[PDB]
């Protein structure tokens, strides 16, 4: 017959705005899937708030399309913002559905939709994304909703990932007997054929493949893409949990402490800067608690140095050091989630996103402090002193024979001595210097 194509398809939004009811409307045309023209669209799954957070963290490479639902009458509610956030980070085109439009009038509908139209445009890459309303009850607008998806589909660029390393995770374990286990879950990368050798993590056993189930059907080889249910014989299903990683020998994953990740911010004025901070990160299908220690990396001419954050959040750098409390299975360019989980479902718990850059402890990046301390020169009749350097003779002794420049005037100088007991310098200055002069000390410090 015809080629088909496998799309995994998301569902989101606030709880009660119409989720499941949807899934189910659309599934009648674990593992529930339906056909739209010769795209085989799996429906990926989860019940609720954390556990689609959890979804698209890993699954993100896989997950083609996404619908976000929100209620009519009520529109957005802070969940359909986190989901909204995530799927923005992680690139993945949406279709705005909006629920129960026949339990609410015209109005509220228009008002909703451009709610939601607003809320579009202040994010990156959905800026627009087509919004529809329906009813999944009534049926209103289902059927434009199917075509919708379908050109959405047509136009989005679907990379599945062959080529490389077998890599999938299990969302779910299942024992028969003490010689087998049935895992399931989505392909990420690669390709398994019925007969291979593959490892479990990061308990790391080595077990192999004897079934692969497909579609409700059974093949001798599945894809990157594909949700596929799989026995395997080597490991008891009691060992394999949540966090557990099915791949190849030639894996690239690790074990991993510490993460050094470049990260994007979500919303500026809601992010801070303070460095040496309790979060909790987002890695693969786990949320570990880390601290994270935000820095640039500037080149000063000669050396590449990593130097805490000034605060500036002008220029896109944000590398962040981040130490794990407990293991995580990662991979260099795997994308990262930065939540703050702590707070309540109320506020949006975004606290970033990003690419794991290198795993690396922040003690190996040397990182350093930018240190610029300001002072004036005040000048009196033959005597020329720079105040505002040191609060007191002893810091003002400290500092003598440093490296000090003086502001828009292009000026070199050093100093040499200390005056008085206020903390008063005294330094060595090309000539033509001028009362009220600003002088800038330039040093770089060890950083915590
Ligand atoms: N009138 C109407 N009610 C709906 C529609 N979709 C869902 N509901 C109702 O909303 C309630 C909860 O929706 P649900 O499917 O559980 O959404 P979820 O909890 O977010 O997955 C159920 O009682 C449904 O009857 C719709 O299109 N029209
Ligand atoms: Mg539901």
């Amino acid at each position: 017959h015809m080629d088909f194509k496998n799309i995994n398809l998301g569902i989101f939004g606030h709880i009660d705005h119409g989720k499941t009811t949807l899934s189910k409307v659309l599934t009648e045309i674990g593992f529930s899937a339906f056909k739209l023209e010769n795209y085989r669209i799996t429906l990926v799954d989860a019940p609720g708030h954390a556990d689609l957070i959890r979804a698209v963290v890993s699954a993100a490479d896989i997950i083609d399309l996404a619908l976000i639902v929100v209620d009519a009458k009520e529109g957005p509610k802070t969940q359909t913002g986190e989901h909204m956030l995530i799927l923005d980070h992680f690139n993945i085109p949406i279709i705005v559905v909006i629920t129960k439009s026949d339990n609410a009038g015209t109005e509220e509908i228009k008002r909703t939709e451009m709610i939601m139209k607003s809320i579009l445009q202040s994010t990156h890459n959905l800026k627009n994304s087509s919004i529809i309303p329906i009813s999944a009850k009534t049926g209103f607008g289902v059927d434009e909703l199917k075509n919708l998806i379908i050109t959405t589909l047509n136009n989005a660029e679907i990379i599945r990932n062959t080529e490389s390393y077998f890599k999938m995770p299990l969302d779910h374990a299942f024992p028969i007997k003490g010689a087998g286990t049935v895992v399931t879950g989505t392909i990420n990368k690669g390709i398994v054929k019925v007969g291979d050798e593959l490892k479990v993590l990061p308990i790391n056993m080595s077990t192999k493949v004897r079934s692969i189930q497909y579609f409700k059907e059974s093949v001798m080889e599945a894809k990157a893409g594909d949700r596929v249910g799989m026995a395997i014989q080597g490991v008891d299903a009691k060992q394999i949990y949540r966090g557990c990683i099915l791949t190849s020998k030639d894996t690239k994953l690790q074990t991993v402490d510490k993460i050094v990740a470049k990260i994007k911010i979500s919303d500026i004025f809601k992010y801070n800067l303070t460095p040496k901070m309790k979060v909790h990160l987002n890695v693969g299908m786990l949320i570990v608690p880390a601290v994270a220690v935000p820095f640039k990396k500037v080149t000063f001419g000669k050396t590449e140095e990593n130097i805490i954050l000034n605060e500036v959040i002008s220029g896109n750098e944000c590398y962040c050091a981040f130490e794990l409390e407990e293991k995580v299975l990662a991979e260099v360019g795997d994308r990262v989630l930065i939540t703050r989980l702590d707070l309540p479902p109320t506020t949006l718990r975004i606290c970033g996103h990003g690419l794991i850059e290198e795993f690396k402890p922040i003690k190996d990046l040397n990182i350093k402090k930018e240190v610029l301390r300001e002072g004036k020169v005040k000048i009196d009749k033959g005597r020329t002193v720079i105040d505002g350097l040191a609060q007191s003779k002893v810091a003002a002794e400290k500092l003598i024979g440093e490296e000090i420049s003086i502001e828009g005037k292009d000026i070199v100088g050093k100093i040499k001595g200390t005056f008085g007991t206020k903390g008063l310098l005294t330094a060595e200055f090309s000539g033509n210097v001028e009362n009220r002069d600003k002088v800038i000390l330039n040093r770089l410090r060890r950083w915590g």
